[PDB]
């Protein structure tokens, strides 16, 4: 009914690095592929457990349904700034991935956040720094040059142009070739390596990008074995008013029925400049209708939402308790999309979209049957048999402890009735990612610590329907 | 050397309406056309002097260099909400115009603010209400229906579409036909008038637009005698983060030299949602390179501006003293654009663009020679014999009093050397608009009160180089 845990990504112990020199792993994502492979994704947090520092986006693959696992594959690992005073905040940062496979092209996507060097999200500029300029139709990333106000641009082949549109002999590595693409952003003047556009302190080159918040995507066409260079999808989805835009980590979906069948959905959330992380964190999805080539932002659950007898909008809100942050997305058989959102009510909050994740119904449903201690969760659609269910996993509480697997029935109505609640991991429990394995089996990859382990070790268990019904 | 004043728009006295039932006139704009005609524009503020209520955008024409003036022509006058409880805030509002003529096509433009019914800018929603939606390449105005969350849209022919994209039996008057276009926004079902999409209280129809801030444009091809229906240019220029976006009233310009020759420049200013009117008012220009067909926003003077050793951006700033609001724009012979900005320093603030108004130099120049009491100003380029000058008019102070005309030599590098400072109106003096008349003689339309006149009566005077040069 329930396997012992197998550690997939092992953290160090007692504040020290593990044998691989890594203190921490965080942020599990779990994906069952068309070939039957399991892909387990994580942040490899080398220096410490926080959402900054030197972090690699990594996966391991299992070809035997989770029994054994191959070598870590590093998707992306931006190089640290060797001149940074504080190495703990001294590297351009990637954190938080969402995995999903396109069932038609078989292409697998990892979408994750990026910040230039600094304390991650806390390293964003206090005043807006424009990150992109649209020139004669084409969108280019901006560079700021030491002691100058104007917006330089990174154009084709990575040639840097002056604010007034003249090509310089500066070049940015826009087609990285090094393992894990560690050369991305390197800045050259002709033949000479000068620095990196993602460095923001003690710079040895003239140029840096905006101190803002970015969304990157890498893809695999060989079942997770190798990965493309990162693709900067930010300007496709990030509105000018948005401060932070980041993923709700875990595993995204592809709509399997209705008019929008084939659409890829990725949970994300934003903040605004009015109240940032204090009162504006707002869930939504981004989506692709062309197999991951182009991306669009849906509306926020909080857009024109009625809260306490007054309307709010994700761009202007300042309401701590009306926030909804990281989320997990499921499509029902009736075509409706459900968004389960981390928040501050103490119980489960759920939004419904009838147009394939573009807009949301006027009310958020709350379920007091499922506690929410303000931590990430994952949920998946499952059939059994053939009655419709959703499995949702998160911390039971009262703190981030006692991992639970919750079973809901989806009524002919679209409503959910919570039937079963079963512990899956005693002790520390935080982020997690569920997947159907087939033949009545399910897998979960989750954050837990024991025996002095640093936050966190990511471990894998399998369970079956008999476990669910307990 | 200086004519006596001719009142062009006369306010009421002692808080009462004038003979035409109008309490107030405000916001002068003066335009010398290609034909020599003088167009004088204003807000005709019927009920009171404030930036809301029942206001018409009006002009008068002078064909003899300001001696006689014709009848008032009303460009736009949205109808009031007949069911509003408080008539003082009971009408959709237009305020604040900028005039300009395209020297090539001879088209004359009037660009002005619009708000739905309410207390003008103070009637904007406290949270963002989306005003436009893009669907299959086309941008549509949104309508909101009582008790429903979703965005209805006004599509082709004014037909209202449901949020899920189906045609309804409702239609909006998108091509208004009544005098001063007072039927604009009327909401019909079949042939029955139900109400108006600009009404926000005590509505008789199901739909209203976003409670936001809009920019409208009307044009004339017959020297100001008649005007087009208003064109909503907002979606071309208003970024998602912007709260207010409104004109810096007066007279805009067309660049006459350099790589951007022919560009129409219209001063505007924005606020953001972080500090709105308290800490974010920020000047910029909108512009057209295709004779007014399409419009674009330049960057703010405040965008990536260093202020006390720290950067600000117009979209995020909260700095009262760093604001710049209504402004007046001039192009120099060297091609630089100068933006003279209303602000809170006590003296003249000037920004410079080297790229035809799109981006601004890192420094704002302050000129101690010219006082600024926190009020609108105007400035024009002028050639004399033929050396290059700017004339700038505003209140000399200490309050909104003593209208001055300021003369600057423009130096080869674009610096301004202030030469002369002459009073042009004792007592009350506020908004104003200068033009070159020819000789050189010069005209000015300005706000002033005397004899108990309500804020304001707008008057016209001429002056010559001899009054300008006065020691
Ligand atoms: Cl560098
Ligand atoms: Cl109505």
């Amino acid at each position: 009914a329930l396997t012992e845990k197998t550690d997939i990504f092992e953290s160090g112990r007692n504040g020290n690095p593990n044998k691989d020199g890594i203190k921490s792993y965080r942020i599990p994502a779990l994906l069952k592929t068309d070939k039957g492979t399991l892909i387990a994704g994580a942040d490899e947090r080398r220096l410490h457990s926080s959402d900054w520092g030197d972090i690699g986006m990594v996966i391991r693959r299992s070809e035997d349904n989770g029994k054994t696992w191959g070598d870590r594959v590093t998707i992306t690992n931006l190089r640290d700034n060797p001149k940074a005073s504080d190495p703990s905040i001294g590297s351009p940062v990637n954190i938080d991935m969402v995995l999903v496979q396109d069932p038609e092209t078989k292409r697998i996507f990892s979408i994750y956040d990026m910040f230039p060097e600094g304390k991650g999200i806390f390293g964003m500029s206090s005043q807006k720094e424009e990150a992109y300029k649209k020139i004669d139709g084409k969108t280019y990333q901006i560079l700021y040059r030491e002691g100058e106000k104007g917006a330089y641009t990174i154009r084709e082949n990575g040639t840097v142009y002056t604010p007034d549109g003249k090509a310089t002999d500066y070049r940015v590595v826009v087609d990285p070739v090094k393992p894990a693409y560690s050369d991305k952003g390197d800045l050259y003047k002709g033949d000479q390596l000068l620095g990196n556009i993602y460095f923001t302190t003690n710079k040895t080159s003239p140029f840096r990008i905006a101190k803002d918040s970015y969304l990157w995507m890498s893809y695999s066409d060989d079942d997770g074995k190798t990965w493309s260079a990162p693709q900067d999808i930010t300007p496709m989805v990030k509105a000018d008013w948005m401060k932070f835009l980041g993923v709700g980590p875990g595993t995204g979906i592809v709509l399997r029925n209705g008019p929008h069948k084939g659409r890829i959905l990725i949970p994300v959330y934003t903040t605004n400049n009015v109240s940032h992380l204090d009162g504006s964190q707002s869930s939504r999805v981004i989506y692709s209708d062309d197999h991951g080539k182009t991306w669009h932002a849906g509306e926020a659950v909080n857009d024109n939402r009625q809260v306490d007898g007054q309307k709010i909008h994700s761009s202007t809100m300042n309401n701590r308790r009306a926030q909804n942050t990281e989320s997990t997305v499921v499509q029902l058989n009736n075509g409706d999309v459900k968004l389960f959102m981390r928040g501050l009510t103490g119980d489960l909050q759920v939004a419904t979209s009838k147009d394939g994740g573009v807009t949301w119904e006027k009310d958020i449903k709350r379920y007091p049957q499922v506690k929410d201690v303000y931590v990430q969760m994952s949920a998946i659609h499952t059939m059994h048999e053939g009655k419709e269910y959703i499995i949702l996993s998160n911390a039971g509480g009262p703190k981030r402890e006692n991992g639970m697997v919750h079973l809901a029935r989806v009524e002919e109505n679209g409503e959910l009735t919570w039937l079963k609640h079963n512990p899956i991991q005693k002790g520390e429990f935080a982020y997690n990612s569920l997947q159907e394995l087939g033949n009545g089996e399910y897998g979960i990859l989750y954050e837990h610590t024991e025996k002095g382990q640093n936050a966190y070790t990511l471990s894998f268990r399998k369970f079956n329907w008999e476990f669910l019904s307990k």
